[PDB]
């Protein structure tokens, strides 16, 4: 016969104390951006992004993270 | 017979105290950016990004992390 | 017969104390950037990035990390 | 006795032919101008000019000039 | 006795031929102007000009000028 | 007795030929201008100019000039 028991236990803790979080400034692209193009030939797909794109300001009050995974394997 | 028992335990602490978090400045691309293009030929796909793109300011008030993983394996 | 038992225990601590975290300045690309191109021929795929791209300012208030993994294996 | 006679004669010419005059561009102050002031004390008169001021474009189709002056003087 | 004669003669000419005059562009202050002021103390007269002021575009079709002066003096 | 006579004659010519006058570009202050001032004390008169001021584009189609003066003097 074959018998398998899988009962792991977690009592661990992820935590943080912050008195105050703030005064955050993100100013992407505050300068002059200039793009001059003449007589350009494109013979396939073109993807273009100009200016201030995809910029992120992420300020979670805690932002703590726990990743837990189990991958029982048998033959 | 085959018998397998799996019961590991975690009780650990991941922690920080922060009295204040702040006064953070990110200013990507505050200068002049100038692109001048003439008589260019492109014969396959073009991806172009100009200016201040994909910049991140990430300021989690704790930002502490636990990873735990289990990969019990048998033959 | 075959018998396997796995029951380890963890009670560790990862910690740090911060009075204040701050006054952080990141100014990538604050200067003049200039790109002049003439008569260029491209016969395959082109990826172009100009200016201030992908810059990161990461300021976790704690930023402590615990990595734990278990890979019990048998033959 | 005293006798004085003043009879100069003038037949001069100041002239130009212009086939066309044009395609003139004046773009003063096309860039970013930024002034930040804090905690300043002024105890006498202030004159302040900020931006694009007093700029001239002057395009007279001939613009030719004659100055002539006569100053007969005696003792 | 005293005798004075003042009879100067002028047949001189200031003239110009222009086929066409035009296509003149004056764009003062086309960029961003920013003025931030805090806690300023002024204890006398203040004169302030901000933006695009006193700019001139002068395009006379001829604009030719003749200045003539006479200043007979005796003692 | 005293006798004075002044009768000079002038027939001079100042001239120029222009096929076309044009394609003139003046772009003063096209770049970024920044002025940060803190805690300044002024105890006398202040004159301030910031940006693109007093710029001149002068394009006379002929622009020829003759200055003539006569100053008969006696003792």
């Amino acid at each position: 016969s074959v018998q398998i028991v899988y009962k792991p236990v977690d009592l661990s803790k992820v935590t943080s104390k912050c008195g105050s979080l703030g005064n955050i400034h993100h100013k992407p692209g505050g300068g002059q951006v200039e793009v001059k193009s003449e007589k350009l030939d494109f013979k396939d797909r073109v993807q273009s992004k100009i200016g201030s794109l995809d910029n992120i300001t992420h300020v979670p009050g805690g932002g703590n993270k726990k990743i837990e995974t189990h991958k029982l394997t048998f033959r």
